[PDB]
C-alpha cells in the first residue's frame, strides 16, 4: 500500500508513534518518506546479504527473520513479510524496540542524514489529527 502524508500520520497516532520516546510524529513521517516513500512493499538489499523491510525500512540483521540473513537476529518475533503488510500494526511494533534500543531514531541512518534538526512539524501540517 502507498499510503498518503496524513493518512500515514494518523495511522502512526492510531499506533502510539506519536512522541514515543519522545519522538514527534513529525519525526516518523519524515522517517516513512525517505525510507519507503510511504510505500509498504518497500525493500532494499544491503551489501552485507540483509534486507530492509516495509515503510521504516526494517533489516533482517536484529529486527525480523527472513530465512536468508546467516547469524541475524528475528528481535521483534516476526517473518520479515509482515513489514510489507498494508496493515502498518507490525512496522510499528518493531520500530518502538528499535527506537528503545539506545540510539533513538538515529538507528535510521536516512533519519538522521534528513530529518533530523530539521523543521520535522511541516510533514504532519495540515492534517487533521
Ligand atoms: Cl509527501
Ligand atoms: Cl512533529
Ligand atoms: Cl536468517
Ligand atoms: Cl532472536
Ligand atoms: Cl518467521
Ligand atoms: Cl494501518
Ligand atoms: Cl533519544
Ligand atoms: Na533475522
Amino acid at each position: 500500500k502507498v499510503f498518503g502524508r496524513c493518512e500515514l500520520a494518523a495511522a502512526m497516532k492510531r499506533h502510539g508513534l506519536d512522541n514515543y520516546r519522545g519522538y514527534s510524529l513529525g519525526n516518523w513521517v519524515c522517517a516513512a518518506k525517505f525510507e519507503s516513500n510511504f510505500n509498504t512493499q518497500a525493500t532494499n538489499r544491503n551489501t552485507d546479504g540483509s534486507t530492509d523491510y516495509g515503510i521504516l525500512q526494517i533489516n533482517s540483521r536484529w529486527w525480523c527473520n527472513d530465512g536468508r540473513t546467516p547469524g541475524s537476529r528475528n528481535l521483534c518475533n516476526i517473518p520479515c513479510s509482515a513489514l510489507l503488510s498494508s496493515d502498518i500494526t507490525a512496522s510499528v511494533n518493531c520500530a518502538k524496540k528499535i527506537v528503545s534500543d539506545g540510539n533513538g531514531m538515529n538507528a535510521w541512518v536516512a533519519w538522521r542524514n534528513r530529518c533530523k534538526g530539521t523543521d520535522v512539524q511541516a510533514w504532519i501540517r495540515g492534517c487533521r489529527l
